[PDB]
């Protein structure tokens, strides 16, 4: 895919559909900043991986959750790289269980740590994009935030609220054409039975929805939520 | 409209459309509990209004925010009516302010005070309904939640947050006959008005209206809903 | 619940669903035109049965999917009865099939029947309802209309079209406060699919037609343009 | 982006929106077939513009809305080209007029014409695309099938079905791997005033949409509705 832009940032891209969107960005020519908060082995290692197949990339540590944190590591990669033309929040965590077994605690921490790091991600998307008239940012959002789940009223509610702020920010951006969007994945790699698709899906179809939502190609399309879901839901 | 339950718990109902819902459902027969957390001048004064006019109103005191304050009430109300029929969730403060303007104060404040409190209140409402194998909250969000706006990324986020919860809720609760469900109003009372299709700004009355359709009988099939009260603003 | 408008048309209403919207709005004091299409025995039946009950009840035969059988049964009812407040578009078939076993007259049958009637009820409406600021128009949709189903493409294109095009007809009528909305009834009693309703249980006709009386009741004043899914969570 | 399949029919391609659809799936590879009815000097014009640009492309003339005429359409190029990865129901008119002026002759052309069409392309689809267990099929819908409009009930009645039909059409091709997706341009090439890109959209963008719902990069992607409206619905 044809990318404007030069560099990106991945917060909680160590592992998993992060670390996998680092690698599909970075093997589309974008420099991959990859977040990771606690032990370094494993974003250093996968940092290692994208430069040893020829590709740009760094690491950089911060709590996405955590609003100095991550303003200062933006600031940092700004005075590093010249700017920032890509983010993509996608830290997030899990604690599901049944309502009546939640304590406002298990609430608020789900709720600050997936919903607040979106909304500082997208807020400094907004500072430092705005003079160049270009940027896009993509939250990767969930399935449960469209329709809710079991046992997971903390995290739909966080993802929920994501796929709405989004469109906020997409309103707030566009005049200076900067995209936000969302992406909600379903199952990715019983439950295979009510996907039409028969199959969990690969991390590497998240990540390049996601690429393809950052890229040239969807630069009239901002404030949608794109199901990456094989059709368990539409 | 016909109820098989008995009472209502309106969280912010002292003023606005939580007090003329609370009108609305008291004149249909139900026992309605107004909830404060300051002045109780208003919140008094309305269910002075309801008595005269011939309705069971009383007021009751926390902040729907804060845990054990919503439980203690919702005990309190067990306690003296038997049991608890109906929950709307109507508690909500704004805070508006482009995004570039806002501490994640200023985000905590609205996600804590408009979120977290439907969530006790909802939790609750499936620990206390479950028994008798009847219940219905109706969770008052909003378009904003629905279609987000410039200057309300924290109310957008906490009333979609809203909209979402609520439907996990509803699979919770499907089981036991306590159906969960949300109004989404638009603009509530001249350039606003203008991309409105009814060509005017909404009575607080017909959300409130809305609100009783979703508790009553009439729609015991409904749950995991979002209801939108807009006018024809958005479709 | 209350009712401003005095009169109801509900089209395809001789038997199932729309016999129960009509016995539900006439319990609530409306007077019910029931229609149907082929033999009336049925609707003559219905409407005996609620003059029983105490309601007012009339039959009328006519083809939704004719615009001048339609078009002239509504003027009969505006000068039989001085007007027409409310309106219920419930006619529809169903032809389920695979697609490549479809032929384009088995899409166009079901397309013919089951939007066009409500276009032309919708368009009806609008005409003699603008006089009186007045008037309120419900059009029975599907959940197939919103999610899709296998082996129901003409009625999935049909029920998806009615959902979009109501609210067009919204948008037309709203200055002359009158609205339009859309039920979408999920799995309705008439038990593998029970699985999937969080409710445990197929729905009651009388569940949607309840629905339908809320969308018409002056309860619904600030609503156009609506979707009411009455599914009990099998699509949320 | 890339295409595992070889060629994509699009009807109603001779200009505009269709054109732009020919010319971009042209330039990454594919073998396009430009579909016309009426004059063909349009439709030569644009396969000579491709083929001159060193691609490979051929007009085919045939009406979308009877069943006959494109169901034959669809079975010469399986003849030509050995089978088809690809199609792009495209053919659409309008006949905008408030609803009390308008004829049940004006509703039934837009319908037959709009919805049959896009119906006859997806049924012959899942025939011809079944044995190779590969296929993509865009329906080129629109925001007014998503919000509805005054004036256009016709038009957003087609719309919103082919909206609803092709998630019905998903479904029966799920188990196969053929896919099907709508598009649901807003404005395209004081109106713009309600955009918050504050911009018309170019065919352009649109066309990329649709090449990646096409492409492999969606194959996880069945039964969605991809807005590309510049914020204007969301
Ligand atoms: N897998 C699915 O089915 C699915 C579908 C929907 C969406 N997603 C989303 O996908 C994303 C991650 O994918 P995954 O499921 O593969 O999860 P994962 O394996 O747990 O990867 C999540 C990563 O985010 C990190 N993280 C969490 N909070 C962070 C913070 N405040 N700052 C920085 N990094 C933070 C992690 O925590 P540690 O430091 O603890 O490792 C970890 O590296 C999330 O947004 C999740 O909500 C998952
Ligand atoms: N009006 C609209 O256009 C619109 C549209 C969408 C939905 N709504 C919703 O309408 C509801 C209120 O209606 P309104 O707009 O008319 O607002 P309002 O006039 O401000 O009434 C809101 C009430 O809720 C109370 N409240 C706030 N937080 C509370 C808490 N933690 N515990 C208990 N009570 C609390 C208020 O606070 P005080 O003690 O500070 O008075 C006040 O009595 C909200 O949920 C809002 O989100 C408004
Ligand atoms: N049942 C469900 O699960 C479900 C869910 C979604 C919505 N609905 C909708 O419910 C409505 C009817 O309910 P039902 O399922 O109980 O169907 P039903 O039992 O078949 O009742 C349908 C009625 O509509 C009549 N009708 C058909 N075309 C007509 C026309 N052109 N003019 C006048 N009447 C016409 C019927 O035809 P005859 O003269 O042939 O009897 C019949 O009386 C339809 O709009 C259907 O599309 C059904
Ligand atoms: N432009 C927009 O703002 C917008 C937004 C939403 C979607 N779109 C969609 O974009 C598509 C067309 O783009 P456009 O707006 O640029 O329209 P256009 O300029 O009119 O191009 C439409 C083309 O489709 C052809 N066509 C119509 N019916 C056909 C049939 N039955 N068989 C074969 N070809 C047929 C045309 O007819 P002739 O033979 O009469 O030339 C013409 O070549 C349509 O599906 C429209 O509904 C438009």
């Amino acid at each position: 895919m044809q990318f404007t832009g030069k560099n990106v940032l991945i917060t909680g891209a160590s592992k998993g559909i992060g670390a996998e969107i680092a690698r599909t960005l970075a093997s589309m020519g974008l420099k991959v900043w990859i977040n990771y908060r606690s032990n370094a082995e494993v974003a250093d290692a996968l940092k290692n991986e994208l430069e040893e197949k020829g590709y740009k990339a760094a690491v950089i540590k911060f709590d996405a959750a955590s609003e100095s944190d991550f303003v200062e590591a933006i600031q940092a990669i700004v005075q590093s790289d010249g700017g920032l033309s890509y983010l993509v929040n996608n830290a997030g965590v899990v604690r599901d269980k049944l309502a009546i077994k939640m304590k406002t605690e298990d609430f608020h921490h789900v709720i600050d740590n997936n919903l607040t790091s979106a909304f500082i991600g997208c807020r400094e998307a907004l500072k430092v994009m705005s003079k160049s008239r270009f940027g896009s940012v993509v939250n990767i959002a969930s399935i449960i935030g469209e329709r809710g789940n079991m046992g997971q009223t903390n995290y739909s509610a966080s993802k929920g609220g994501m796929i709405a702020m989004s469109k906020s920010f997409a309103y707030e951006g566009a005049l200076r054409n900067i995209r936000f969007n969302s992406v909600t994945p379903g199952f990715i790699e019983d439950y295979v039975k009510n996907i039409p698709l028969n199959r969990l899906g690969a991390a590497k179809e998240v990540a390049e929805a996601v690429a393809f939502l950052l890229s040239d190609h969807s630069s009239y399309i901002t404030g949608e939520t794109l199901k990456v879901n094989g059709g368990l839901y539409m």
